[PDB]
This record gives C-alpha cells, sequence and structure tokens, in this order.
C-alpha cells in the first residue's frame, strides 16, 4: 500500500578513471538521484560486500557480553570516558534491540596530533582481542580503506554535478585526518520481539528507527538483502527496495548546508522487521577544520544567504542532537 521510491542503479566506475566524459554524464545521474528522492545505489564500485557481509556476521555472533562491557561506549559503560564515538553500543534486551560497533579513522593512533590534543569528535579506536577475533582488526581497517576510496570517487560525482571541479569536495576528504566513521549494526531476529523496542510512527508504521537526516556530507551504506527502509518525498514515505550488491548513498545535512538544499538531505526513517539483518554505513565526514563556503547552483551568481560552518562544529552537534531525537542508539 505504500509505492516503491525511485532509485536509480548508477554504475560508478567511471568515477575511479581519467575519462572525463564518461564522469560527467555518471555526475548527471547523481545530480537527478539527488534533485528527485535523494537516494541511488552505486554498483560497479569494486567493494566485495559479501565478504564485509560474512566476517561483520563472525563478528557480530561470536563476540560475548564480557567483550562488549569491555569495549562499551561511555554511555554504556562510565569507566569508558574517552569513548564517546567509538566502541561497542549494547542491545538491552526486553527493551532496546539494537547493537552495533563503531570504529573511525586507524590513523587517529595515540601520537595523532588531533588525539594529543584531546580535539572533540576524535578518538583511538578500540578492538576486541585478536585471539579471539583473529583478522577482525586488520579486516576492519582495510574495509575502512575500502570504502574510503569509494567515497572519494563518489564525491569527484557530487563535485562535478554541483558544476565544480572535481575536487572540490576530495581535497577535504585526507586519510590522516578525516573524522569518517564506520558503524557495523545488527539488527536481531527476535522471538518473541519485545514491543518495548519496536516504535511507531504517526502514520502507525512500526519502526525500528524514526526520520531523521544524516549527519554526514554524503552516506555509503550496505544493508542485507532484507527491505526496511523508507524516504520521506511529497507523495509521502515511499519504500526503498533493499540490494544487498550495490551501495545505498544519499546526502546528509552538511551537503544541504553547502548547496543552500539545491541536494537535500532526505528525510528517512527503519521500518521494524523481525529478521536477522546488517546494517553498515559509513559516514563520510571532512576534516575537524574543514569549511566549505556555502553556494547555491540554483542562482545566476551562485551566492547563498547561509554562513560557512566547519565540520567539526557541524558533527559535535549534529550527533548530539540526533541522540537527543531519535534517542541514544
Ligand atoms: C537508514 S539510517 C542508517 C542506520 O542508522 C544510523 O546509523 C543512524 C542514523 S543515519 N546514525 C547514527 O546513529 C549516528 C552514528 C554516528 C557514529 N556513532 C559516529 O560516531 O560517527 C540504521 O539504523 O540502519
Ligand atoms: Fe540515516
Amino acid at each position: 500500500s505504500v509505492s516503491k521510491a525511485n532509485v536509480p542503479k548508477i554504475d560508478v566506475s567511471p568515477l575511479f578513471g581519467d575519462d572525463q566524459a564518461a564522469k560527467m554524464r555518471v555526475a548527471q545521474q547523481i545530480d537527478a538521484a539527488s534533485r528527485d528522492t535523494g537516494f541511488f545505489y552505486a554498483v560497479n564500485h569494486g567493494i566485495n560486500v559479501q565478504r564485509l557481509s560474512q566476517k561483520t556476521k563472525e563478528f557480530h555472533m561470536s563476540i560475548t557480553p564480557e567483550e562488549k562491557w569491555d569495549l562499551a561506549i561511555r554511555a554504556y559503560n562510565k569507566e569508558h570516558q574517552d569513548q564517546v564515538r567509538a566502541g561497542y553500543y549494547l542491545s538491552i534486551p526486553g527493551k532496546k534491540a539494537v547493537e552495533s560497533f563503531c570504529y573511525l579513522n586507524p590513523n587517529f593512533t595515540p601520537d595523532h596530533p588531533r588525539i594529543q590534543a584531546k580535539t572533540p569528535t576524535h578518538e583511538v579506536n578500540v578492538w576486541p582481542d585478536e585471539t579471539k577475533h583473529p583478522g577482525f582488526q586488520d579486516f576492519a581497517e582495510q574495509y575502512y580503506w575500502d570504502v574510503f576510496g569509494l567515497s572519494s570517487a563518489l564525491l569527484k560525482g557530487y563535485a562535478l554535478a554541483l558544476g565544480k571541479e572535481e575536487n572540490f569536495f576530495a581535497r577535504h576528504f585526507k586519510p590522516d585526518d578525516t573524522l569518517a566513521s564506520v558503524v557495523l549494526i545488527r539488527y536481531p531476529y527476535l522471538d518473541p520481539y519485545p514491543e518495548a523496542a519496536i516504535k511507531t510512527a504517526a502514520d502507525g508504521t512500526k519502526l525500528s528507527f524514526e526520520w531523521h537526516e544524516d549527519v554526514s556530507l554524503i552516506t555509503v551504506l550496505y544493508q542485507s538483502n532484507v527491505q526496511n527502509l523508507q524516504v520521506e518525498t511529497a507523495a509521502g514515505y515511499q519504500d526503498i527496495e533493499a540490494d544487498d550488491t550495490g551501495y545505498l548513498i544519499n546526502c546528509g545535512s552538511y551537503m544541504a548546508h553547502l548547496t543552500n538544499n539545491y541536494y537535500k538531505a532526505p528525510i528517512h526513517r527503519v521500518k521494524w522487521v523481525n529478521a536477522e539483518r546488517q546494517s553498515l554505513p559509513f559516514f563520510v565526514n571532512l576534516g575537524y577544520d574543514s569549511v566549505i563556503d556555502p553556494f547555491d547552483p540554483r542562482e545566476p551568481n551562485g551566492k547563498s544567504d547561509r554562513e560557512p560552518l566547519s565540520y567539526g562544529d557541524y558533527l559535535q552537534n549534529g550527533l548530539v542532537s540526533l541522540i537527543n531525537k531519535n534517542g541514544q542508539t
């Protein structure tokens, strides 16, 4: 009774290469999707998503309660005051179904100047014991760089789409300083599924996570093949078809700011489904001091009545606001 959202598949492979005309034809497809529902699937992205899913499953299904406390963010473990972002986010049986593991830039090491300075939103990742999870830390760090590479290519396409040179965003998206994160979200099957863990939208739809815009520049998402996402359009909420072979891409509210809402950050939500599944976002965040001057591609002089906002300010406020709105995940 809900209609299907228009979410085109775009072959992004030309964004990795040097065929400028072909990159422009990709850019156009990105422009079109961004102005329509705000979602598309990136196909021919080069990443082994089946192996991602398998390694992620192995982790989620083998990590023990003892380990989850030992890795827990501050919201679950007061001993871990430095873990605001990175670490384990516990479920609460009977009340909260979702659980997840977040990690940041592998280059945020104890000697990183921003870690030394204790700058907000920068943390050193926590990992489980290697002997209990062999290969996991190395797999996950490598995945960070594989999805970083895809995101750089995507950002070349968004820049071209907006009438800019292809490095317009990508120059602010750097291995040594990016605030990008990976989140490995487990949405469990539960029998019985507690009502407490199911939210209800104003329209009656049962949800697992309420409506929101993403806190990102763009978001680069892998999910299992279980339909769950909806996007608000002018025709109401529409269902996003699942595709476990591609990456679902959308703009976050930083892109909306920079573009004066020419590329809106689409409002979307997560339907409740009683299915064991994965939601594995990569949030494309810039550096803490990155500032892009806002502009408007619908105005002849390109000028915007919005003020510049540094990415670090944006991100810290955004993540707090999202927790206030939709709850601690
Ligand atoms: C379809 S919304 C994507 C995913 O939800 C999230 O990841 C939500 C909404 S985008 N994001 C967050 O909670 C922000 C996580 C930020 C992360 N802890 C960080 O520090 O970067 C889900 O529930 O499937
Ligand atoms: Fe989201």
